[PDB]
């Protein structure tokens, strides 16, 4: 339910949320194997899962 960001990401499309390194992001989805549903300041979208890490 709460991933951080191990590197920065800027939107590169529609769908897509930036984040920074260090943000800790709410989980909305990650039923996808590249794509991972998050919310960041109160904006919602899709950054690489490779790029976050889950924290339980």
């Amino acid at each position: 339910e709460l991933v951080l960001a191990l590197y920065d990401y800027q939107e590169k499309s529609p769908r897509e949320v930036t984040m920074k390194k260090g943000d800790i992001l709410t989980l909305l989805n990650s039923t996808n194997k590249d794509w991972w549903k998050v919310e960041v300041n109160d904006r919602q979208g899709f950054v690489p899962a490779a790029y976050v890490k889950k924290l339980d």
